[PDB]
């Protein structure tokens, strides 16, 4: 395999959501200015999946995969949810650019995975159903949109991760 991801906490009661085929992998992080790759792990076994939901964290040096992949997920607040192939957090706690450039190179080289995996286009946000999306995008495009989020954008902005850097990241990788 190519990366270690930790599926202790891979939950196994969450709902389908759409059907087969899911042709897109979205990035997300997690608003969270505190929370561990453990602590998100935990809250997401335990949640109401009703507040939303998603398949890895990327936090602290590890990837725990929490809920299932090509299954859809409550995770873009509109219709796109029914495109999640695989939905990814990035942890918002880090303390340093060094804790953060440790995840972020595990986040850029997962989504990539995860589209490979999928057979979907190493590509971010761009207009073609398919490929990588940023919950900024899915908010700006989704049909039947509930949402405003933008995540990653902001978070990957406060560690010095412009959006042409992030496009070029995931497009070429690291
Ligand atoms: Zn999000």
């Amino acid at each position: 395999a190519s990366m270690e991801i930790n599926v202790s906490k891979l939950r196994t009661d969450l709902p389908q959501v759409g059907v087969q085929p899911y042709r897109q992998v979205h990035a997300h992080s997690t608003g969270n200015p505190h929370s561990t790759v453990q602590n998100e792990a935990d809250y997401h076994w335990r949640k109401d999946p009703e507040l939303g939901f998603f398949s890895h964290i990327v936090g602290n040096g590890a990837i725990m995969q929490v809920g299932p992949v090509d299954n859809g997920a409550w995770d873009v607040g509109g219709g796109w949810n029914a495109e999640t192939y695989a939905a990814v957090e990035l942890i918002e706690s880090h303390s340093t650019k060094e804790e953060f450039m440790t995840d972020y190179r595990l986040y850029i080289e997962l989504l990539r995975n995860l589209a490979d995996e999928a057979g979907l286009p190493k590509t971010l946000d761009t207009g073609s159903l398919a490929g990588i999306k940023t919950h900024e995008y899915a908010t700006n495009n989704q049909p039947n949109n509930h949402s405003d989020h933008v995540d990653p954008y902001p978070y990957l902005a406060k560690w010095g991760i412009s959006r042409e850097q992030f496009k070029h990241d995931i497009e070429n990788g690291l």
